[PDB]
């Protein structure tokens, strides 16, 4: 856990930065280029004409906004990289970019807003014609403007501490010697400006490589990729032109282009076409004006990137980048220059889009949005639930008996834990809704306990009938009353939410029965009731001890610090590994969660110390207003999370203190849907009891049959011993085999009702029983045959590549663990923790390998994972011996 937040978003919230941008845009930037003075000491002499177009194209408001956003992103990534643990570079003060406080960040942004407002034309460097240096004069103008601004608004005492701070920032802005690495502010301004100006220098590929090499030592390799990707997105959002990056001349030119350091002018000369084989083989670089003679040749970009050492060291050797004119976001940059708000909003939009797209590309793409067809076991569970609804007399105080078969608390509990509740509830109907009230009538006297140990036990049936049960309401009104019962959290909701997630401890049989019965029906009511315009933000309250809160914060920080939107290479494999191992979205629950739009109600009424904020850009969540709005308040919503939708954190903010003095944290979660999150299913766990009931019914039919003029009797015996008895035996085997097709075949083999009616010697009781068996098996098995195949994760390529990358990574980590030789208690504890997390990673590998298995008739292999586990156990045995020695 770092001492500062992983997120810095000053531009979105801060007021002083926006005010400064508005002031500078209204005064200096939003005006045509005036042209430099012919004589600084004599204004009357006039001005030289501007060297380029009078419009502020290159150095307009767009440049300032992009540079400030890039500086903020640089601090973002520096903090992330410090959190991951890899060492960062140091400025000459010994400070690291992660160590700058937010106050210094605000000062840096304010002093960066004035970095370009002094210019008058596009001339650069020393001039031969007049022996002048326009750069120094322009930045002197900028320094004077900064001093005037800080004096005018009495800013000293408000942000800046004293005069020396203002003088330090003025010396930063003046840039007399290009002291590029004096202190973090120097770097954060200068290299940001260089990154932004990268787009104009040519050739583009060498400039990009040089900028990567500059950023690598300061922020890190992954940071040097992320910052460039973010700046490319800002370029496309604001509307600048970007030269084409083509480091291997795939477009088939005659040559890739001469190699040339754009800032310095270096060129590598070969003597007699002797192509080298490594960067070290290159002779020293000649200057820009060196001439070629005889049979000498300039080093070409293609040949330069054909070298192996450059290929290994610099990741961008193989990549190719999209040209701007191909997407043509042109030329609405001139339109963005008109107002700061447009460009600032676009910058914020791009910044959020990058973070969301990183995770979404890390996981598998959404194949379809339509919901799955039900699994055979879920259809069976829905039928079981409806059959229980049929009558409550069959319910006993410690077990459930139905159709001659008993059920334990274990069956209901693992049915809740394993199967979907949404589809099962959707399979039910309104007759079950009325049977709800019938059950409430039957179960009037049973007790119920809340999660508070001091709560008085209540009889749920009496409470329902008196308070919840509306006088003579229609079925929709009972659905709204069920939602209304969900509203009363204190006495009933806590027990349900604890039972449905195995958080329950000590509840008896009737409570778990009621939970597994009510959850699908309540969700059914929620889908059936109404449709409401869904808000795009939801706040959910929770109360947690600090011990759990610290682990939650650490998990969120790790997830945030590992997700990165790299440009050159793909780190999607690492994001997938880190999310699955550390995600906490299983705590968000699989029940009706009560949320609200208004943070004020949570902070005032409840005063909870943990708050979740859910974002739904895709509309994956489907929140519903709480039934009868006539009594239900506006700010009360219910949300049901499907299994293939998981929540991941992107922000962790310390907002304030509760009335008890406890720190209150506000998370932010982005909802992502992917087939990867569908849990593995132990299919057939609930089909077995259903098949047992069907077999019992068929056996009772056989019982009546063996309990049961001569021509009619002989024809009765013919029809029995030919059609039914063999068919009953066949369907008995089929149910024993749990084969629907064979049961259906025995069904077709069974005679028709009218054929039985022809045989008068068959008693009407047996005829009715046999026809009832036939119809019941038909209507129960035909839906049971539907959708017997679970939807398949068909993206084999992505899963295979991810598995290979993860396998390489875990093998490397196992080798690193093998290298370890401890010497004290602390090393032993660290090794134990590392072994534990590596074993968790191996479990992740096991799950991924199981998902990779597509054939039904082959066993899943764990030879590699078990080999690494054996190596780890050998190291675990060796470690105490080395420690003892």
């Amino acid at each position: 856990a770092p001492k500062h937040s992983l997120d810095s978003k000053l531009l979105e919230n801060d007021d002083d930065v926006l005010d400064t941008i508005k002031y500078v845009h209204k005064e200096y930037l939003g005006k045509p280029y005036p042209g430099p003075l012919k004589n600084p000491k004599a204004p009357e002499e006039g001005r030289l004409p501007p060297n380029e177009g009078p419009d502020r194209g290159p150095h307009g408001l767009a440049h300032t906004v992009r540079t400030m956003a890039c500086a903020e992103v640089m601090i973002e990534e520096a903090r992330k990289a410090q959190l991951r643990g890899e060492t960062l570079g140091k400025a000459k003060n010994g400070q690291t970019l992660a160590d700058v406080t937010p106050e210094e960040l605000k000062k840096i942004l304010i002093a960066q807003a004035f970095f370009v407002v002094g210019r008058d034309d596009e001339r650069s460097g020393y001039d031969d014609v007049h022996k002048r240096n326009f750069y120094a004069e322009y930045h002197e103008k900028s320094e004077q403007a900064f001093r005037k601004y800080v004096e005018d608004n009495k800013l000293i005492g408000k942000i800046f501490k004293d005069q020396k701070e203002v003088d330090f920032y003025a010396a930063i802005i003046l840039d007399k010697n290009h002291e590029w690495d004096a202190t973090p502010a120097h770097i954060l301004i200068n290299q940001g400006h260089m990154v932004d100006l990268m787009r104009t220098k040519a050739p583009a590929e060498v400039a990009l490589e040089r900028t990567y090499n500059t950023l690598k030592g300061t922020v890190g390799s992954k940071g040097a990729e992320v910052v460039l990707k973010a700046h490319r997105d800002f370029f496309f959002a604001t509307g600048a032109v970007v030269p084409l990056v083509n480091p291997e001349a795939i477009d088939d030119p005659s040559r890739g282009g001469p190699y040339e350091n754009p800032y310095s002018g270096e060129k590598f000369v070969i003597v007699d076409d002797k192509v080298p084989a490594s960067k070290k083989d290159l002779p020293k670089a000649v200057n820009r004006d060196y001439k070629l003679k005889d049979n000498e040749r300039f080093l070409t970009i293609k040949e330069y990137y054909a070298f192996p050492d450059v290929q290994q060291t610099y990741p961008g050797y193989k990549t190719r980048l999209e040209a701007s004119s191909y997407y043509f976001p042109t030329p609405f940059a001139g339109e963005c220059e008109q107002n700061p708000a447009k460009c600032l909003g676009a910058i914020q939009k791009a910044r959020s889009k990058l973070q969301t797209d990183a995770i979404k590309n890390g996981f598998q793409s959404s194949s379809e949005k339509e919901r799955r067809q039900p699994n055979m076991d879920e259809i069976a569970a829905a039928r079981i639930i409806q059959q229980i609804m049929a009558n409550p007399d069959c319910i006993h105080d410690d077990h459930v008996l139905i159709n001659g078969q008993k059920l334990e608390e274990k069956f209901f509990r693992d049915l809740l834990a394993k199967c979907d509740m949404a589809v099962v509830g959707s399979l039910l109907n309104d007759t079950d809704i009325k049977n709800i009230d019938t059950l409430m009538r039957h179960e009037k006297n049973t007790e119920f306990h809340s999660t508070d140990p001091k709560a008085v036990p209540v009889k749920i049936g009496d409470a329902w009938e008196n308070r919840i049960r509306t006088k003579g309401g229609d079925v929709t009104q009972m659905k709204h009353d069920l939602i209304f019962l969900m509203q009363n959290d204190a006495w009933y909701f806590s027990r349900v939410n604890a039972i449905a997630q195995n958080r329950d401890k000590g509840s008896n049989f009737k409570e778990v029965l009621f939970t597994t019965l009510m959850t699908p029906l309540t969700n059914k009511s929620l889908i059936d009731t109404s449709h409401v315009p869904a808000p795009k933000k939801l706040y959910r309250g929770l109360n947690l001890p600090q011990e759990f809160t610290n682990k939650l914060i650490n998990q969120s920080n790790a997830i945030i610090a590992n997700t990165e939107n790299t440009l050159f290479t793909d780190l999607s494999a690492e994001a997938f590994k880190q999310i699955k191992l550390n995600d906490f979205s299983q705590m968000s629950g699989k029940t009706c969660a009560s949320t609200t739009k208004n943070m004020k109600l949570l902070t005032d009424i409840w005063g909870s110390n943990v708050i979740f904020e859910m974002l739904d850009p895709d509309g994956l969540l489907h929140p519903k207003q709480v039934g009868t709005h006539m009594a239900g308040s506006e700010d009360e919503f219910s949300v049901y999370l499907p299994e293939d939708v998981a929540l991941v954190p992107t922000k962790v903010t310390l907002e304030g203190k509760t009335d008890t003095g406890e720190d209150r944290y506000i998370f932010t979660l982005v909802a992502v849907k992917s087939p990867d999150f569908i849990p593995r299913h132990e299919s057939g766990y609930a089909v077995e009891p259903f098949m047992k009931m069907q077999k019992e019914k068929v056996t009772q039919a056989l019982d009546a049959i063996e309990k049961d003029v001569l021509k009619q009797q002989i024809e009765k015996k013919i029809m029995l011993q030919t059609q039914i008895i063999p068919a009953l035996t066949e369907c008995g085997e089929a149910l024993d085999k749990q084969n629907v097709t064979e049961a259906l075949q025995a069904l077709n083999k069974l005679p028709a009702e009218k054929e039985i009616g022809k045989v008068k010697t068959i008693g009407q009781e047996l005829r009715g029983q046999i026809v009832g068996v036939k119809q019941e098996l038909t209507g129960n098995l035909e839906p049971l045959q539907r959708a017997t195949t679970t939807p398949i994760v068909q993206d084999a390529e992505k899963i295979k590549v991810r598995y290979e990358t993860l396998l390489t990574d875990v093998t490397k980590r196992v080798t690193d663990f093998e290298k370890i030789k401890p010497a004290n208690l602390d090393g032993y504890n660290k090794a134990i923790a590392d072994l534990n997390n590596i074993q968790q990673e191996l479990n992740l590998l096991r799950n991924e390998k199981i998902r990779m298995h597509t054939d039904k008739d082959k066993a899943v292999d764990f030879s590699d994972i078990e080999a690494l586990d054996k190596r780890l156990q050998d190291v675990q045995s060796k470690l105490p011996t080395q420690l003892l020695e």
